[PDB]
């Protein structure tokens, strides 16, 4: 039973709606709370100056996700995003300053509590709308189970808010409310001996370590040339790669592609906004395609599809023409071993987005595969959105432990596919 999900504006796990449809839940413009939510006494607010990587609130938050972030199911392993990355990763076009929550202690200074929003623009069937991705919500763990993370989820949703945007996204690998789609961890094992000595796999008793090499090794022929890292002058060739993409697998017709309701513009009147309301006839309709999606500008190209040393590869195929025509993109994150202290990190690639047109995905997965070994990640993570179960299938790739829930906040989304969802989140 909660006691915080069940007040707000989501679809609840009991939801009895006989219909598919689209369309924000509530349209509450200037109904919200404004005021700033109390903290503990003691504790205070502050907005998290990830704008200078040498910064000591950057340090905080560092060190406050180090070692209270997201651990596995059996507390194994905890990720342990480095400053690049959480820079790459927060630090977005358009962000907010405020948007970059931190709690910290006023006697001691120590952050104890981090919430952050990113701004994206989202296509959800025949809308699209700026919106907002909150990640890395983390309390300490010396103050878990005394109810901070409603006050940051709050907090956030208010900061939100005063930028009136009214809607999120957000993953959590629990069950909270009704999530719109369920994404199932893949694991593409590529450091054996380095996975078994961390915990991650075992050596099966009809197996060696020789015999365990040999299987999970990348395979090596059939390689297919042309890919290179993208530069910067690539962003606008691959902004429009992405639209290509997006137009392909679009769930909607050419024309409304095209005219999308923006519910930026209507989102202030209870009146107006009742235009993004769409019953949908049959879920059938979306099957193969991409119903809810991040658009990217140029801008956005230049910022997340780029080659950042241990954070961000981004490889691009050029034809003959010395045009742009595929893409395959993948992040890294380390993650800590928590219980070994000679072996305490490991490097994971994990899946971002991969465009396949002049190759099979199976094909361009395995070009990125090898990028992955030769960036010195001992796995590649991918999850089975948009049309990765393509390559998933026939593959071996090992199942993870869990789910990835995808929650839609203040919107009505029909539970569908993953491969539906074009929303990675880091
Ligand atoms: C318009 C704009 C809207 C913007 C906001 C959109 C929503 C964004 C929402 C957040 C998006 C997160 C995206 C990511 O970053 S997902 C990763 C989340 N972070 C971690 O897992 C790191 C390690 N764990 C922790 O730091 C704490 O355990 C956290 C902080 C997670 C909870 O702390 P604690 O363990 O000390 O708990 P509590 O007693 O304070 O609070 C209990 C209440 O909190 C609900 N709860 C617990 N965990 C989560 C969770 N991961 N998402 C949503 N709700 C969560 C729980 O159901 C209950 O409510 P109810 O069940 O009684 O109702
Ligand atoms: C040696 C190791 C190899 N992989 C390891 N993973 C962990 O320890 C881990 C612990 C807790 C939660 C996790 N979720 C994922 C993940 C896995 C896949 Cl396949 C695709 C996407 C994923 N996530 C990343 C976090 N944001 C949401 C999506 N991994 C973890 S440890
Ligand atoms: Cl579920
Ligand atoms: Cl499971």
């Amino acid at each position: 039973p909660h006691k915080f999900w069940n007040t707000q504006p989501v679809v609840q796990n009991d939801d009895s709606s006989s219909e598919y449809s689209f369309g924000p839940i509530e349209i509450e413009p200037d109904s919200f709370r404004k005021e700033i939510y109390k903290l503990p006494d003691g504790f205070s607010w502050f907005d998290c100056n990830l704008w200078d990587i040498e910064s000591q609130d950057f340090e905080d938050t560092y060190q406050l996700l180090k070692d209270h972030y997201v651990e596995d199911d059996d507390s194994q392993f905890r990720f342990n995003y480095s400053k690049e990355f959480l820079r790459w990763a927060l630090c977005v076009p358009g962000q907010k300053k405020n948007w970059l929550v931190g709690v910290r202690v006023n006697e001691t200074k120590k952050m104890v509590g981090f919430i952050s929003a990113i701004p994206i623009k989202v296509r959800i069937h025949n809308c699209i709308m700026n919106t907002s991705v909150v990640n890395f919500l983390c309390v300490h763990k010396k103050l878990r189970s005394k109810r901070l993370a409603p006050v940051l989820i709050k907090e956030i949703t208010r900061r939100i808010r005063c930028e009136k945007i009214f809607q999120s996204i957000y993953t959590c690998g629990k069950n909270i409310t009704k999530p719109f789609t369920i994404g199932t961890y893949w694991h593409r094992i590529i450091n054996v001996k380095k996975l078994l000595e961390a915990g991650f796999i075992g050596i099966p008793r009809n197996m060696t370590m020789s015999s365990l090499i040999k299987y999970h090794r990348i395979p090596a022929d059939k390689r297919i040339e042309g890919f290179r890292p993208s530069v910067d002058s690539d962003a606008e060739q691959i902004c429009k790669l992405f639209e290509n993409y997006f137009m392909k697998y679009k769930d909607v017709s050419n024309e409304t592609m095209n005219n999308l309701i923006n519910y930026d513009e209507i989102n202030h009147s209870k009146e107006l906004g009742k235009q993004a309301y769409m019953k949908l006839d049959k879920i059938e309709d979306l099957q193969d395609k991409i119903t809810i999606h991040q658009c990217f500008n140029v801008e956005d190209v230049k910022h997340y599809f780029t080659n950042i040393d241990k954070v961000i590869v981004t490889y691009v195929r050029e034809n003959k023409n010395k045009e742009i025509t595929d893409l395959f993109s993948f992040f890294i994150i380390e993650s800590t071993v928590i219980n070994n202290e000679r072996f305490p990190t490991i490097n994971i690639a994990y899946s971002y987005f991969n465009i396949a047109n002049t190759c099979s995905l199976k094909e361009l997965f395995n070009e990125m595969l090898i990028t992955a070994k030769n960036n010195n990640c001992d796995a590649f993570n991918t999850l089975d959105l948009m049309q990765n179960l393509q390559v998933i299938q026939d593959s071996k790739f090992i199942i993870g432990t869990g789910r990835l829930r995808y929650y839609v906040f203040n919107w009505k989304i029909p539970q569908i596919s993953p491969s539906n969802v074009g929303i990675i989140l880091f």
